[PDB]
């Protein structure tokens, strides 16, 4: 029983829910709203469909914010311990970025010396979680956005002051008998959404400092990245603090495994974000994205799967009980009944990593040799395109103004615009269907493609993160500059039709490049022919990313349809009133083809304004 | 169209929801679970009914925590501004108590200056919102609970370290693909629940400092308390920072109302908690509780209703549009479409209060004289029983050991035990039905009755918060001591059959008295014949109160049935496994009579253990 199966058995899923016409915020419920048939028009409390549809959308964003923030808070606490001599398993693999950061956050570095620079950053970052002054914007946001944007959101009161405080006041204002005005609720949601970005930036930057900002690297994707002769260990989740250490400890045991009868040694494969984290920095091959995370077990060649936080199906234990596979959970706030828990203490990272990998080297000799079945499918992929890497490549075409070439080409027409693919894998859409057709769709129209998360995972497996992939679908105008830069660098040919910018949080990598280009033109993102698209979004996190994408200024496309249609006022606010208030807006459309046209249309419309 | 009407139109409310067998945590949903008919047994993600039922219960608690905490955070920030000279509208009152928090901590007291400590307390309290050390318990909790409890919860990891952080990590661990283990989820819920208490204590104590710890006072309840000769202004919500100032400015504006044609002047009536706040401290009469908050408008004699935060029906504007009544909202995170917004700036409290009251003195001359209709119903009530007041009364019977008499009588049998009534008004139960029958039920069996919130509002209107009320229902044993203390006190006949201990947050007033008695006996609450009951609970806040009531050690009764039955594992954890782990447990029963018997049975069982 797979995810696709379970999905089928759910059919037909509740219509009231899908419409957002249901509310279980209090026990006087569950109240539903009859849109037409003049049945119930209000909740027992008096709440109307507009209110009802609004609070739920908002709480979904807050939850997404809380998911990302918790990822960041973790790394921020790591810096703190580092700048205090603790956690001797983690260092500053890139004092350069650790330095650039300080620069941006107004943190003095001059003759100071690392651990004080590591420490202040930790206090500022952690500050974004403790500030009680509703009017003091979060540091990272105020420091990382075009000054024009900071000025705009600030006047609208859409700039958050505290990540945790934002999630909480969001849940607090949507309690029964609280914030009911549709407009006020949606604005509050846009604000918490900004707290998601803040946490995302905070998390990406500091992550680069701890493990190294990613640079171009070749890798592989899909299940066909599992050695028959190797101990296969999959890492799935979002926190790199564990996976990265595992990759290190893994190599160290390039022997113990061989001993246990592992010819090709230890073969760790990634899944989702944490997988994207190690695939981005190091060569580590990506096994698969969200919906397909169970399929690796069926292979009958997966010794163990180490999971940390979020986007881990609770079904894994069961599916695994059918084989030898071990489902090892690691976080206190992330346990799954059936899995075997091995608390990951960062202060004892390497030590815990070894225990876990050992558990795998053991389960290896317990593997059924006659049940193995590993698809040949092994799509090659070129990943590791951090905002730095991108500017670094543009340097090899103009070391004085790396942005010059990029600016020019968009002005003449070679590059019509840029599409940022972010998002998940919904069952209400074919695995990686929309992603591929939408990418090719716009890439032909001379639109540059950037992708993160599972969306990026899709393109990886699809083979669009390839040099030739560009030579085969990139409309001339685009294909031109694409190959120039690529050649100007160490890759036989052009850049990938799709550039892998990292995990979900790494969407800030895109926000950074965008703001850089935007400042060069002395303009704002709400002016660039920059567009966002989430073809198969599903999670509350995804819903958050999309919301701030819209508040940053980008026209955002969602191909899943959030619980909004049940309310026209709300549907209006987020797809029309947003165009003014904040410049960005949502574009709901479940037809890839239709979406692409609306997207390109927006890119073209943005063009006009320049 | 009233709340009762809207409720009817909702009938029959979804069964899946009621059962907790539905999940809209991500877009791959909404997934529902078919309990029997072997339909869908899992969510498209793999989540099972146990998981599904658990995350929702937890997130409800987190939301409740966020509601209460936000109330506290507000007052804590007020102290901070106070200890800095800003906020020239507010000050202190009753310091002998301000040093009952300025002691309930490593508070540096002795000759240091008040407006210096009304800042240290502010830093500690605010600390409970910023601490990033998962292992450092919140100050107020560690300082206000029996040391035995602190030791117990601490070993179980059920002691929160940061209120806001608790809500957020709660939302984070229940995101799709996160914490799925039923036991782990419920434990995490119990912890966030403790963050609700922390916020509640934090909020009550500091509130007493700012406006005066409540002492016995006589008052009135129910609509009747209104008056055509007066300008009627109702305050509804939870934050006393506004209402209290209004009561002052109200008296002030003398030649302002009478002039406008207001014979009896300005008559401000309360509703819910904020109403309980001013009814507790000052004589301010309570108009009504939750479900009946709209009825005051129909009276046709309500000039205006000033609402701040939470438990304010979104229907008020509409209902009011039929009259002259003004629905004035005041908080940025609490707007209702239709109401007229008047931002309440504390730095300009008195100034804003005057604007609002003026708006009322105006709407007064716009009142329809031929549509007025104010019920005669005006039940008298004796309220203001803070934990202090209770010990103060017990002093007048033994100034050496105020607790002595109280301890003794429970040991001999005069007082079988104590029931704490907390909770709301659900439509799935008659207005204040269960409350009254359950109160009399146990009071006959010699059980002392304490009540807060709307539950307490009920008893107020019912007339059980009366001296004679005791002479008429209190079983001898109880009735005995009840009258002794009452007589010994400077009031009149025996104490009220039901003692009003304040608003929802003031449930800590009860936790305080309980812990005091518990320490005297050198025992824990999980040992006292102390029991909690929420006959008509409805809100996420109520669900939180109940959860920590259970974690503190009390056997808690809920008469609404949270979305739990759909899961036996969960139902088990919170009503059986809790008996061990933490000593308290839930007692779900929708039949007042049946409930009372189980309650008294638990009180009796607790007795046995002593
Ligand atoms: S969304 Fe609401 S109405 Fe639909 S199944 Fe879930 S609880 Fe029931
Ligand atoms: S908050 Fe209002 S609409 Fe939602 S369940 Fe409660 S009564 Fe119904
Ligand atoms: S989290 Fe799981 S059970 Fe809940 S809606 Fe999503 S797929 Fe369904
Ligand atoms: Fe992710
Ligand atoms: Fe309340």
């Amino acid at each position: 029983e797979t995810a696709w199966h379970r999905y089928e058995k759910q059919q037909p899923q509740c219509g009231f829910g899908s419409a957002g016409l249901c509310c279980r915020i209090c026990l006087k419920g569950p109240c539903r709203i009859d849109p037409f048939g003049e049945g119930p028009k209000y909740g027992v409390c008096g709440a109307d469909r507009d209110t009802i549809v609004a609070r739920h959308l908002v709480r979904m964003i807050a939850a997404g914010t809380a998911a990302h923030s918790e990822h960041g808070r973790h790394i921020a606490l790591a810096m703190q311990h580092i700048s205090q001599g603790e956690l001797h398993d983690y260092s500053i693999r890139d004092e350069a970025k650790l330095y650039a950061i300080a620069k941006t956050l107004g943190v003095a570095t001059e003759g100071r010396g690392l651990l004080a620079i590591v420490g202040d950053l930790a206090a500022i970052t952690l500050g974004d979680f403790q500030n009680q002054d509703y009017d003091k914007p979060c540091a990272w946001l105020a420091a990382s956005l075009t000054p024009r944007r900071v000025k705009r959101l600030g006047d609208l009161g859409l700039l958050p002051h505290n990540i945790d405080a934002s999630v909480a006041q969001t849940m607090s204002r949507t309690h029964v008998g609280c914030d009911a005005d549709p407009t006020n609720l949606i604005l509050g949601g846009l604000r918490v959404a900004m707290a998601d970005l803040d946490g995302s930036m905070l998390a990406t930057e500091l992550s680069d400092a701890l493990f190294g900002t990613p640079q171009p690297v070749v890798s592989a994707a899909n299940l066909g990245v599992m050695k028959r002769g190797a101990v296969n260990i999959a890492v799935n989740g979002h926190n790199p603090m564990l996976s990265d250490i595992i990759c290190d400890v893994a190599a160290d045991l390039r022997d113990e495994a061989i001993a246990a009868g592992a010819a090709e040694g230890i073969n760790i494969i990634g899944i989702c974000c944490t997988g994207h984290e190690v695939m981005m920095r190091h060569g580590v091959p990506l096994a698969t994205n969200y919906l397909s995370q169970e399929l690796p077990i069926l292979t009958g060649a997966l010794e163990a799967m180490v999971v940390d936080v979020q986007c881990i199906m609770p079904s894994l234990p069961r599916i695994a009980e059918c084989f030898h596979t071990q489902i090892i959970t690691t976080d206190k706030h992330n346990k799954i009944s059936g899995a075997t828990h091995v608390p990951f203490d960062e202060h004892k990272a390497v030590e815990t990593a070894k225990t876990i990998i050992r558990m795998a080297i053991a389960a290896f000799g317990r593997r059924d040799p006659n049940r193995v079945a590993i698809p040949a499918f092994k799509q090659k992929s070129i990943v590791g395109f951090s905002a730095e890497a991108v500017v670094a490549a543009l340097a090899k075409v103009n070391a004085d103004d790396p942005l010059k070439p990029l600016v020019d080409n968009v002005v003449n027409g070679n590059i019509q615009g840029i599409v940022l693919f972010v998002g998940c894998n919904t069952t209400k859409v074919q695995q990686d269907s929309a992603y591929v057709d939408l990418a090719k769709s716009l890439a032909k129209r001379n639109v540059l493609v950037l992708a993160t998360g599972c969306a990026a995972g899709a393109f990886a497996k699809a083979g669009l993160m390839t040099s030739e992939a560009t030579t085969q679908y990139a409309g001339e105008g685009l294909k031109g500059v694409l190959s120039a830069i690529g050649t100007a660098a160490g890759l036989g040919g052009p850049l990938p039709l799709v550039m892998h910018m990292g995990s979900c949080v790494d969407n800030s990598r895109a926000v950074a490049l965008a703001t850089a280009l935007a400042n060069k033109l002395g303009v704002d993102l709400s002016d660039l022919p920059l567009v966002a698209s989430a073809p198969e979004c599903m999670s509350e996190k995804a819903l958050a990313i999309g919301s701030w994408a819209v508040t940053i200024g980008l026209p955002t496309h969602v191909g899943s349809v959030p619980p909004v249609i049940g309310s026209q006022i709300v549907t209006k606010l987020v797809t029309e009133t947003a165009k003014d208030l904040v410049g960005g807006y949502f574009i709901v459309d479940t037809d890839p083809k239709s979406a692409g046209d609306k997207l390109y249309a927006a890119i073209q419309e943005r063009r006009a304004g320049l």
